[PDB]
């Protein structure tokens, strides 16, 4: 009688909000099956199972094709998602069914459903690509009973941690390859439990705000990096891949025009706009080339130097005399026109890469969008031709070639309140099992300018302004607010895309919100939305 040794699947390990609620379940999950070649009267066997699971002619329908569809000696299910009274009514006749087996499989459920889809993602059936990506990382041996696998989110991210140990058993068979009896069994190890930076109701109630609209937003606490929301709007029902997606269910998702596929948060890429006005003013002091009382006359124009070439403002006939404190508040363009064209694009590049703009954020996310900081290697890699002066004036208000993702927006807004301090914007707070707490740790990022120096509060004053003071672009939506909000919004290039980054309260700040409606949004302004957001987590 031979002794085989057969491999145990892990229990996957559970994802929980910043409060300890669990956002990712495991659920068992009951069917018979069998190796018709190990069931010695397969008819006789099927119909004696009519009594005791309440097997259908449709259960044997799909029996007799998934044994088509299938490989000699491969078990093939007889009847899925049993009721606990089936497998009791089969427990207690298994005896009479040799070779029949019934057997758990532990699923992934999601309670909160499309809440927190791009966010958390799903787990669903391994195939192909997974065995591929598997056996290259060499993780191949430790899946050997594994079948389903992270495939976006944070369950793809943290597949390794979440997954845990396959164990073994070693199991005595007869002539015809049946068990009879355990000889030992060296348990699996539960994947390692993981505690998320989210907050669950923050996260839903952003959901119900960006109700209809292609939209993304970011929540972080600047004081940690990490992500207390990361919504993308459109979404769906990630249970609906993990017991196997209809083929009707996904052409549905990929032919939805408003792509709810797409991670808006991270892979959506837009340009930055306006909101970048405040980094590029803090790279514009500490260059030099410009000062808190640099002052120039903007005649809602202006233009390129040794050229015809003009460039407007957003205010037809112009802001008047202006320095970098009401250029902010205004968001005018001629300023940083102006600017840009003296710092030049090597400069103004090498400043907006260290705010994080072109590379990614080192999110903990597999699906990102590094965007594009333009540079004159990279015009030339990109369309062999050199960079021409025009080419910079636009990258000063975050148009041109400039583009974004609102995580990185997120980063770079983060920077600005920690005074050139660079934290990650991360969605791990600890991992766990077997008890013993990791929690998740800052890489090595050094500041951008210099801490001391008081730039940092200049460029965040005008901020204040854009919310508070009168002629700010946003004083409608956040003046009246209790705590102190600064703000700073873009537009982007159908309507337009409107942009909103922002931060709360002043003068300690706590919570960081960069978001965009794509084409203005489907019902409010994105700055009513972010006045509700941010009055959600103020209170
Ligand atoms: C920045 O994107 N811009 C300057 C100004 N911002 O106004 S908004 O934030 O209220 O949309 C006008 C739009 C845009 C520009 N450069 O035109």
């Amino acid at each position: 009688n031979r002794i085989k040794l057969v491999p145990i699947a892990p229990s996957r390990g559970i994802i929980y909000d910043r409060n300890g609620i669990p956002l990712a379940l495991n659920r068992t999950i009951y069917q018979i099956e069998m190796m018709p070649e190990k069931v010695d009267n397969v008819q006789q066997t099927l119909d004696a199972l009519r009594s005791v699971v309440d097997l259908t002619d449709d259960d044997i329908a799909a029996f007799r094709k998934e044994r088509a569809r299938s490989h000699r000696f491969t078990s093939i299910p007889v009847k899925t998602n049993l009721t606990e009274v089936q497998v009791a009514r089969f427990a207690v006749n298994q005896y009479r069914f040799p070779g029949v087996e019934v057997k758990g499989y532990k699923r992934r459920y999601y309670p909160y459903g499309s809440a927190l889809t791009h966010v958390i993602g799903y787990v669903s059936k391994i195939n192909d690509k997974d065995v591929e990506r598997l056996n290259n990382d060499g993780k191949l041996a430790n899946y050997a009973a594994t079948h389903d696998i992270g495939k976006l989110g944070i369950e793809r991210y943290y597949e390794d941690v979440l997954h845990g140990q396959t164990g073994y058993e070693e199991v005595e068979v007869n002539n015809r390859g049946r068990v009879i009896r355990q000889l030992k069994e060296v348990p699996p190890q539960a994947g390692h439990d993981i505690y998320l930076t989210l907050d669950l109701k923050l996260q839903q109630y952003i959901e119900t705000l960006l109700a209809g609209s292609r939209a993304a937003v970011v929540v972080t606490d600047p004081r940690t990096g990490g992500v207390l929301a990361l919504v993308s709007t459109p979404s769906y029902d990630p249970n609906l891949f993990v017991d196997g997606i209809s083929s009707k269910d996904y052409s549905a998702l990929l032919n939805d025009p408003n792509t709810p596929l797409v991670n808006r948060a991270t892979q959506g890429v837009y340009p930055p706009a306006s909101t970048v006005k405040p980094y590029v003013a803090v790279s514009a002091l500490s260059a030099g080339v410009i000062t808190r009382n640099t002052t120039l006359f903007d005649p809602g124009w202006w233009q390129l130097p040794g050229s015809e070439k003009r460039y407007r403002d957003w205010k037809k006939w112009g802001h008047g005399r202006l320095n970098v404190t009401r250029s902010l508040e205004e968001s005018a363009d001629t300023f940083f026109y102006q600017v840009a064209y003296d710092m030049g694009i090597d400069r103004l590049s090498e400043w907006m890469g260290k705010f994080g703009y072109g590379h990614y954020t080192g999110i903990d996310l597999a699906e990102e969008r590094s965007g594009n900081m333009p540079t004159r290697e990279w015009k030339q890699k990109r369309f062999k031709k050199p960079w021409y002066q025009g080419d910079t004036i636009p990258v000063g208000i975050g148009q041109g070639y400039w583009t974004a993702t609102p995580i990185q927006m997120s980063k770079a807004l983060m920077i600005l309140i920690n005074d050139g301090i660079v934290k990650v914007p991360h969605l791990l707070m600890s991992t766990a099992e077997d008890g013993k707490q990791v929690p998740w740790v800052q890489p090595h990022e050094p500041p951008v300018g210099d801490i001391h120096s008081g730039y940092w509060e200049l460029a965040k004053d005008g901020m204040y302004g854009v919310a508070n003071r009168p002629n700010g672009t946003a004083h409608k939506y956040f003046a009246s607010a209790p705590y102190k909000i600064a703000a700073k919004s873009g537009t982007a290039q159908l309507r337009d895309h409107k942009l909103m980054t922002a931060f709360a309260p002043y003068n300690n700040p706590q919570v960081a919100v960069a978001m965009i409606l794509e084409n203005g949004g489907a019902g409010p302004a994105v700055g009513t939305l972010m006045r509700q957001i941010l009055d959600h987590i103020m209170l």
